[PDB]
């Protein structure tokens, strides 16, 4: 029926310093919203103690940009259990550069946000087609897939802590945003998916993001469809635009 | 000629926490080291802050356990730049995990030492054949190559900065502790390259770290052999016990 809890969510991807951050986050403390929406930043994992040192603002939650499923002899890595440790209970997986730069096949990435659900953590499950996979007609079967991977490992009340993303590969950092029309389209395609597998309240409780390009100018219009319960914010997040793309959230 | 300053590298891998780290960091920093040794401590990305504004040991470098060429749309990732920017100098790269879990090539390695050194960093170069490899007669070939790939992207100059460590992954991958002459066996022919390839003089100050399994029991013996500069310790490094593996380099 009516939609839950919007989000804004911003990745600030493999970006920052701290000169640059500290002026940032006290733009995001001083910002209020006066509707009920849960803003989310996610740092590089050296910034997170930083951001978590000096973000004050209660309607946010800090998040990772990725983790493994293990600690252990995994050089480079961090896992969810050191992030839980960490006090940080918000984990993006499955980003589109994370699919297609370091090997996270579907398999790989419902591992990911299976054993994250079981830790506790509100995870932003990633999903997206490539513009040739659209080109070719093949968007459906290619998010369908990569849901149904990720959706057949968890358990009914894990997807009260599960928020899907859906970033087209071909709007991502191109400045080329899908059209409101475009996204309620797919947005529409996982949400009856998710209905048929798991019931109408579950499917009318959960989030879909919309990311790729989302900007301050064209937020609105992709917000007020039906189906978009916020956003996954890029380059614009590491903005003071990203404010108003919040209160596009009303 | 006499062995360059040895260093003593604690890998801590995908392990940490705040109750784990501040006991071991201040256990390291009460320890006093008389003779000249770089010693390094590589935490996970998230806990390089804590370890930066804890870590004392005048002997003592933070390194980062891995990081990619350039800052940008690499959700997850982190750069040389940003770790540059937060003031870590020292950068372990190539490491067997990433070569075998995430697709690391000689390329990719080669690549991404090119870079560090170019920014300014030390690095510590990992290299090691596996057991399969090792059964097929094909270390030399092996890690000979691997060191080759990121020796043609370097200048002369560069080594001044770099490190080697030797990972007996066949060792390693079969839970066998290597013994001090198989360990030795390698630094010689990895010294034996460096020496004809690069020039004397490189060879001389070269750092050839043994990457294999190090504790206080059988570093001195280690250390003993003529090729071997110094350690890069996995569990060890984790425990009190890393200050007698330390001490084993003088
Ligand atoms: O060479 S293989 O690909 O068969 C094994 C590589 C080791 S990676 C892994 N190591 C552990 C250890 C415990 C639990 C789960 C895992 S996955």
């Amino acid at each position: 029926a009516s939609k839950p809890q919007p989000i804004a969510a911003a990745n600030w991807k493999c970006n920052g310093s701290e000169s640059l951050l500290v002026p940032l986050i006290e733009t995001l403390n001083a910002a209020t919203f006066d509707h009920d929406v849960q803003c989310v930043v996610a740092p590089t994992f050296l910034h997170i103690p930083m951001t978590k040192a000096r973000l004050t603002n209660p309607k946010f939650q800090i998040a990772a940009q990725n983790a493994i499923t293990r600690s252990g002899a995994f050089t480079g890595e961090v896992s969810l259990q050191i992030l839980k440790d960490y006090g940080i209970s918000w984990v993006v997986l499955g980003h589109s550069e994370r699919r297609l730069y370091y090997g996270e096949t579907n398999e790989i990435v419902a591992e990911k946000v299976a054993q994250a659900c079981a830790a506790g953590f509100h995870v932003i499950v990633c999903v997206g087609e490539t513009n040739e996979e659209r080109e070719a007609g093949r968007t459906a079967a290619v998010v369908l897939t990569q849901l149904a991977a990720v959706a057949q490992k968890l358990s009914k009340e894990a997807w009260s802590r599960v928020v899907i993303a859906y970033e087209p590969v071909w709007a991502i950092g191109t400045g080329k945003v899908a059209t409101p029309q475009q996204a309620q389209e797919v947005h529409e395609l996982l949400r009856r998916w998710v209905r048929s597998k798991l019931g109408t309240d579950i499917a009318a409780q959960l989030r879909i993001l919309y990311g790729g390009s989302v900007t301050a100018k064209n937020a609105r219009t992709l917000y007020q469809m039906r189906d978009i319960n916020g956003f996954l914010v890029g380059g614009a997040s590491l903005k003071p635009e990203f404010v108003e793309i919040i209160e596009a959230t009303k």
